[PDB]
């Protein structure tokens, strides 16, 4: 029966610490989740799965707002909102969506609610905002677009039935002009931002927590099957060019002519990006339950269930640096942007890490 690998023993290449930490509510506790931190402009906008949302400076963690979007609903004079999409910031709004089938639109000047608009589904994944529209995959195989100004809904398009529970997050991407998106069903589509209208589909399941969203890079769609395939097709056609049959993948994040992934056993491999050939595999941390990675300062970064950040060389897959940062622990995604790296505890705490 498996087991959690221990530790490893690293020699430290350099010693990586805490910039700051800031408390955000309750966090998502044991509830499974995709809600992350958010980071422009020198500011980070964090919440929790209760309903309360902090935008705090990133370079102190200081509180700039804050607040709380629990409602009534029902007999009782407060409950949680549910949050679990996000957070999204673009344009002046941050954008969160809810378990309850809504989407929240909150100014970043102050975090005062813009607009609040019931969607089709519950709203797990996290917003996706191209050409004045928010995008929204609902966990019920609907995606809509709602104007970013008054978070009307723009269209409605029908991917297939609601029937499954698939953990994994299922965001859609765009690229030039049309949005991609993967699903519970098998099936990746891509549709027009101008009406939501269907350009083609393909099928890339046959007949766990497995992050569908698709990544295009270069005319080339890269998506995981809800079993744990990693396929690459034609953004033009959907013409599927190659799949791997790995016998599963969770996360996976593409740069230069790499693939770097976890899969379910919580190994990390490195592919080529022309048929993923494995350049070398990490076994070292298997079954500590891995966040999705990033690259930060070159490196590849992972969390895990204990609450330790884990530092790997591209190269070789060897582990150049090892942190202990939060005994919650780490689930959802670590965040590099302006050359930054943020994560979220799972009670709620963010933290700036410094390389």
């Amino acid at each position: 029966v498996v087991k959690m690998s221990p530790l490893p023993t690293v020699e430290n290449q350099f010693t990586p610490t805490t910039a700051w930490s800031t408390s955000v509510g309750s966090g998502i506790g044991n509830f499974y989740s995709n809600l992350h931190p958010a980071l422009a402009d020198n500011v980070v906008y964090a919440a929790d799965r209760a309903g309360l949302v902090k935008a705090l400076n990133a370079d102190d963690g200081k509180e700039i707002w804050s607040v709380s979007l629990a409602e009534k609903d029902g007999w009782f004079s407060k409950e949680p909102a549910l949050l679990s999409g996000g957070v999204t910031v673009s344009g002046g709004h941050v954008y969160i969506g809810s378990e309850k089938a809504q989407v929240y639109a909150l100014n970043t000047s102050d975090g005062t609610v813009a607009w609040q608009t019931k969607v089709a589904g519950e709203a797990l994944s996290r917003p996706v905002v191209s050409d004045g529209l928010v995008l929204i995959h609902t966990s019920n195989g609907q995606l809509q677009a709602l104007n970013e100004a008054d978070g009307a809904v723009k269209w409605t398009v029908n991917l297939d039935m609601p029937s499954l529970s698939l953990r994994g997050e299922s965001a859609p991407t765009t690229a030039f002009g049309a949005a991609v998106v993967g699903g519970d069903n098998g099936r990746v589509s891509a549709v027009l931002m101008e009406q939501g209208q269907m350009i083609w589909q393909q099928r890339i399941s046959q007949a766990s927590d497995v992050d569908t969203t698709p990544v295009v890079v270069n005319g080339v769609v890269f998506a995981l099957a809800y079993n744990g395939n990693l396929t690459a097709l034609d953004l033009r056609s959907g013409q599927i060019m190659w799949k791997r049959e790995l016998g599963s993948v969770n996360d996976f994040i593409v740069d230069g002519n790499r693939i770097y992934l976890v899969d379910q056993n919580d190994r990390v491999m490195a592919l080529t990006i022309d048929g993923g050939v494995t350049l070398w595999t990490q076994s070292d941390l298997l079954h500590r339950l891995l966040t999705s990675p990033v690259l930060y300062n070159g490196n590849l970064v992972v969390g895990d269930s204990e609450g330790y950040l884990h530092w790997i060389n591209v190269e070789d897959g060897r582990f150049v640096a090892q942190q202990k940062v939060d005994s919650s622990g780490f689930q959802t995604e670590p965040v590099a942007a302006d050359g930054k790296l943020l994560i979220q505890a799972k009670d709620g705490t963010v933290y700036s890490i410094t390389r």
